[PDB]
């Protein structure tokens, strides 16, 4: 009917919370004899990641490696530093725990069996725009929880930063680094010449990277939306050239208004995350009911039972 009524953090989600905190409790010490793999996730970028058994527990989880070699004592500060990690949000990743061995530095995320939404894309071919408003949802949530705890960079938002799974949950995994680009790139114009305006930038590029099923500097331009429905180049174009849009017809008015407004060129103007909270997109967003798990699911072929 008109219930409308969950809370500032539906007990689900507080459940959920406390469920993965004491789980991540009872696992322990993080050896990497403990790790049993079960395959290859997204690999490559700065370090393949695994998933794996951990046999303890029994728990499924995504462990990435970075090698890096020295390990003197001071490792245990490089794995304190990593030990931050150890954020209680729901629009942010879990984090399990990290670990030095065998010149190879170990961080265990929980998994999120849907991958990121880059992949995801890729299975997809276009994200439509009932899901990019969840995920808009989330994102939009996911910074305003760091900016109003953690203060921390975050680095970017983007497909390859944004995990699902098959119960619907939509997780930021961009998690930061000290660790002491290939024709893309998701920097604000401003940050080519920190503070969340330049993520929202960052998302408002990867929902039109989404929602059209491409990067979207430069425009597709030569029709290809006809069809559809360097760096250094790059750069100057993000800064002298106007902001991508989403085309016209093919999406509605107030998700155009709502990436137009993440993506002003100059940050005093662009939207600030409480005005993107109460944008029609993202109100409309809310209320509507969405089979997302569903929609993950026939898309990457992940079998629900
Ligand atoms: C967080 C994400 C990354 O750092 C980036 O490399 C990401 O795109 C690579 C994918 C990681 C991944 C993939 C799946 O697919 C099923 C599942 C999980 O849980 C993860 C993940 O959380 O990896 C963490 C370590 C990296």
């Amino acid at each position: 009917q008109k219930k409308l009524e969950e809370l500032e953090l539906d007990e689900q989600q507080r459940k959920r919370l406390e469920a993965f905190l004491t789980q991540k409790q009872k696992v322990g010490e993080l050896k990497d004899d403990d790790f049993e793999k079960i395959s290859e996730l997204g690999a490559g970028n700065g370090g393949v990641v695994f998933k794996v058994s951990h046999k303890p527990s029994g728990l499924v989880m995504a462990r990435k490696l970075i090698h890096l070699e020295i390990k003197p004592a001071i490792r245990n500060q490089i794995i304190r530093e990593l030990q931050v990690l150890h954020c209680n949000s729901p629009y942010i990743v879990g984090f399990y725990g990290a670990f030095y061995s065998d010149g190879e530095i170990s961080i265990c995320m929980e998994h999120m069996d849907g991958g990121s939404l880059d992949q995801v894309l890729k299975k997809a071919g276009r994200i439509p725009e009932q899901i990019l408003g969840k995920v808009s949802i989330a994102v939009i949530k996911g910074l305003t929880y760091l900016r109003e705890k953690h203060k921390i960079m975050h680095r970017d938002v983007k497909p390859s930063n944004i995990l699902v799974n098959s119960r619907g949950e939509i997780k930021l995994c961009d998690f930061g680094v000290s660790g002491q680009v290939g024709t893309r790139s998701y920097m604000s114009p401003e940050r080519l010449q920190y503070s969340v305006q330049s993520d929202i930038w960052s998302m408002g590029l990867s929902l039109v990277e989404m929602a059209v099923g491409r990067y979207p500097i430069p425009p597709p331009d030569a029709k290809e939306l006809e069809l559809m429905f360097a760096i250094f180049e790059l750069l100057d174009y993000i800064v002298n050239e106007p902001p991508p849009k989403l085309p016209s017809g093919v999406f509605s008015l107030e998700f155009q208004d709502f990436v137009n407004k993440c993506l002003i060129k100059n940050p005093a103007e662009r939207a600030d995350l409480k005005q993107l909270m109460v944008h029609a997109f993202i109100k409309r967003s809310d209320a509507e009911e969405v089979d997302f798990a569903g929609w993950l699911c026939s898309t990457i072929g992940l079998n629900q039972p």
